[PDB]
């Protein structure tokens, strides 16, 4: 169950390679954004950017060790330098990787000085811990009072070994509750937050900001589509070809003289009779109450959608469709309305409806707050896969060596390679490529 020492030198040099130009891209990336704008998920996407880079920095140190079969062929002063910057961004990584989800996740789900103490906590853990039990208990240390460098075991004549021979019995409590604190707690952080990003799209928006987005805005009558008078968030005044019956509704329906023009808080007040209008509309109609009664929110809103475009008696036509979408049949309930002359006649409104209806969330409408809620799940997403896979493996082998001391060295050798490869998934997922 030994790796090959060519198949670990190849696997680090790969993740060196592939991680120094990577990491140079996501520093750059992140540093632009904070500069130009700064907020917390830069801050913490720079810090992970630093530290991989730091990590990456070491590998070729860690490749030319495995060639060695786990001997130290580098001067034994290099080793201390070797230990802080392999093992701090192996640790501090994980805590950037659950601060910049969980700034993702709060920035979008409820749209600079936390973040940067937030940062130097991490670090300041990170150094304070790995540095004080190194600097005390090491070979060559602090209890230490042998003629040995510091972090250099020799097991036999000539064969020292920087760090991986250190007794279990210091280095095993170290690593086991750094790796409880800085990476079981983050991965619990990140997988809650990645929930909380696909809960917050699921319920990320409404019918309101829905019609908005099908509708617009307009504070001055104007002629429809098919060319009736028409104003504010689409709301048709008249279907008759006359300019003073269409003011004579304006100002009916408002309680003043418009003269044809309204504000945006009077338009706003239509828009929200008009809703209810077509809320009333279902309620009320034996053939589309059980229907929306039968639905979820977000389909409820695409109905309420077709109501307000078309009222709730040209919508009660669809009989086949409704009958669909009761027995939560979506996708033969959208082939059915796909068919129909409003698909004809307004098809990427209609699209979006049917869509809506297909998937039940809020895919087809792209607004600024649903793709920031997208970009969050994604980022949270892509984190807890790196955890899981690059960072994880080692430090569930810190766990289970602690727990099951009869383990061999294997799956510790495994899980550091696995760590060394998150240089290169760390700055593919955060985000800031170019
Ligand atoms: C404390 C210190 C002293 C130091 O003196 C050099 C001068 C030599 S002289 C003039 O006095 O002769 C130099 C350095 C860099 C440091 C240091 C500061 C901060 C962190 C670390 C890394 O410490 C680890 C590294 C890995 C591990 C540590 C600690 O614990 C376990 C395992 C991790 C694992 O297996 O998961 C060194
Ligand atoms: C604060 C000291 C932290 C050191 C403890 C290390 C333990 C590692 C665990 C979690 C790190 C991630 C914690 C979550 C940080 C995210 C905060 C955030 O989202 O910032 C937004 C904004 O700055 C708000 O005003
Ligand atoms: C939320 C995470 C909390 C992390 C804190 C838990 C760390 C406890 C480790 C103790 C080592 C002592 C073991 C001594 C056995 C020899």
């Amino acid at each position: 169950m030994d790796l090959p020492p060519q198949l670990s030198f190849g696997l680090y040099v790969a993740a060196f390679a592939l991680g120094f130009p990577l990491n140079v891209l996501a520093i750059r990336g992140a540093t632009a954004h904070a500069r130009l704008r700064l907020t917390p998920s830069a801050v913490y996407a720079l810090n992970l950017g630093c530290s991989d880079l730091l990590l990456t920095v070491s590998l070729p140190l860690k490749a030319v060790e495995a060639l060695a079969s786990g001997a130290w062929p580098l001067p034994a002063s290099l080793c201390p330098v070797f230990a802080v910057a392999h093992f701090a961004p192996l640790y501090a990584g994980g805590g950037f990787l659950a601060a910049l989800s969980a700034a993702r996740y709060l920035g979008a789900a409820f749209p600079p000085c936390y973040s940067w103490g937030v940062c130097a906590a991490i670090w300041a853990l990170v150094l304070c811990h790995l540095g004080l039990v190194f600097g005390l208990e090491a070979p060559g240390g602090w209890l230490d009072h042998s003629n040995t460098s510091l972090g250099i075991n020799t097991p036999v004549n000539g064969s020292p070994v920087c760090l991986e021979a250190w007794d279990p019995a210091s280095a095993g409590p170290a690593r086991f509750s750094l790796s409880l604190l800085l990476f079981f707690l983050p991965l619990a952080i990140t997988a809650f937050c990645f929930v909380g990003c696909l809960r917050a799209l699921a319920r990320g928006s409404n019918i309101f900001e829905m019609l908005r987005i099908d509708e617009g805005l307009r504070l001055k009558i104007y002629k429809d589509t098919e060319g009736y008078y028409t104003i504010g968030i689409g709301h048709l005044l008249t279907k008759s070809p006359s300019l003073n019956a269409a003011k004579s509704e304006l100002d009916k329906a408002i309680g003043r003289n418009t003269n044809g023009v309204i504000t945006k808080d009077e338009a706003e007040k239509l828009f929200n009779q008009d809703v209810d209008a077509a809320v009333r509309g279902i309620l009320r109609n034996a053939k589309l109450k059980p229907v929306y009664d039968s639905l979820d929110a977000v389909r409820r809103a695409a109905l309420i959608n077709m109501v307000f475009q078309m009222g709730e008696t040209g919508v009660a036509g669809f009989t086949n469709s409704l009958r669909m979408l009761q027995q939560k049949r979506w996708d033969e309930a959208a082939v059915n309305l796909a068919k129909s002359r409003w698909y004809n006649q307004t098809p990427n409104r209609a699209k979006r409806v049917i869509t809506t209806f297909r998937t039940g969330t809020w895919d087809a409408y792209g607004s600024l707050t649903h793709r920031r809620k997208l970009r969050a799940a994604w980022v949270a997403g892509g984190a807890l896969l790196t955890l899981l896979l690059c960072v994880g493996p080692y430090n569930a082998s810190n766990v289970a060596s602690f727990l099951y001391p009869n383990l061999g060295g294997s799956w510790r050798k495994l899980g550091l390679i696995t760590g060394a490869w998150s240089v290169v998934l760390n700055p593919l997922v955060t985000g800031y490529l170019g």
